[PDB]
DNA sequence: CCAGCGGCAGC
DNA sequence: GCTGCGCGCTGG
C-alpha cells in the first residue's frame, strides 16, 4: 500500500520501488555511474536476468560484458551476484546487511521500498533533493 | 584537448 | 581512515 509520490527529480526509484531488487540492483548501477549511462545497460541486464532468482546462477563474466562500458565492471558484476544470492538466501530486514549495499542504497530502500522515509537521513545529492521535497509536501500529498 | 566526475568493501 | 575499482560524459 505504500507508493511513493512522484517527483519532480525523476529518480529511476520512483518506478522501481515495487521489486526491492530491481531497486537495489540499480542503485548497485549507480555507484559512481551517471543514470544517464546506467540506466540504459539496467535495462538490458533486467531483461537477461530478470530475477535475483537467476542472477545468483549467473556467470559474473557475462555480467561483467554487459557492465563494460560503466567502468568498475567486474567488481561490480561479482557483487551483483552475491548480492542476488544473499537478497534471496539470507536472513535480512534492511539490505545494507548485504553484500553490496551500503547507505545509499538502504537509503533509497527505507524512502522507496517501505513506508519509513521520515527515519531516513540521507547523504547523497538526489537523495536529499527526494526527501527534502518530501518533507516539504508530504501532507498535499495525501501522506502520513 | 583532458581533468573531474557520476559507492562500497576490504584493509 | 584510506584505497582500488573504471568507463564515458562533461565542459572550459
Ligand atoms: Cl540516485
Ligand atoms: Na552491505
Amino acid at each position: 500500500k505504500w507508493t511513493p509520490p512522484r517527483s519532480p527529480f525523476n529518480l529511476v526509484q520512483e518506478t522501481l520501488f515495487h521489486d526491492p531488487w530491481k531497486l537495489l540492483i540499480a542503485t548497485i548501477f549507480l555507484n559512481r555511474t551517471s543514470g544517464k549511462m546506467a540506466i540504459p545497460v539496467l535495462w538490458k541486464f533486467l531483461e537477461k536476468y530478470p530475477s535475483a532468482e537467476v542472477a545468483r546462477t549467473a556467470d559474473w563474466r557475462d555480467v561483467s560484458e554487459l557492465l563494460k562500458p560503466l567502468g568498475l565492471y567486474d567488481l561490480r558484476a561479482k557483487t551483483i551476484v552475491k548480492f542476488s544470492d544473499e537478497y534471496l538466501t539470507k536472513q535480512w530486514k534492511y539490505p545494507i546487511e548485504l553484500h553490496g549495499i551500503g547507505k545509499y542504497g538502504n537509503d533509497s530502500y527505507r524512502i522507496f521500498c517501505v513506508n519509513e522515509w521520515k527515519q531516513v537521513h540521507p547523504e547523497d545529492h538526489k537523495l536529499n533533493k527526494y526527501h527534502d521535497w518530501l518533507w516539504e509536501n508530504h501532507e498535499k500529498l495525501s501522506l502520513s
